[PDB]
């Protein structure tokens, strides 16, 4: 709908905002999965011992 | 190249787009190093034991 109702020069501006938000969300997700996996690893290490 | 084919009022807008990206990339580098150092630290703590 963003494009469907506009030219390229005018749509690229909005699509870059959408891209910025959606990339920020994915970085937040991946950083928290990295922090949460290091906590699961310390627990599996205790289980092995 | 932005300081050679743009006047100062137009080169600010183009320099800020680079500043934002490079800051993002540097800060991603610094987060992943904290997460990798916290893992090297536990290995060295096991080696000391």
């Amino acid at each position: 709908d963003i494009l469907s109702r506009l030219d390229p020069p005018e749509a690229e501006v909005q699509i870059d905002r959408l891209i910025t938000g959606r990339l920020q969300s994915l970085q937040t997700y991946v950083t928290q999965q990295l922090i949460r996996a290091a906590e699961i690893r310390a627990s599996a290490n205790l289980a092995a011992t």
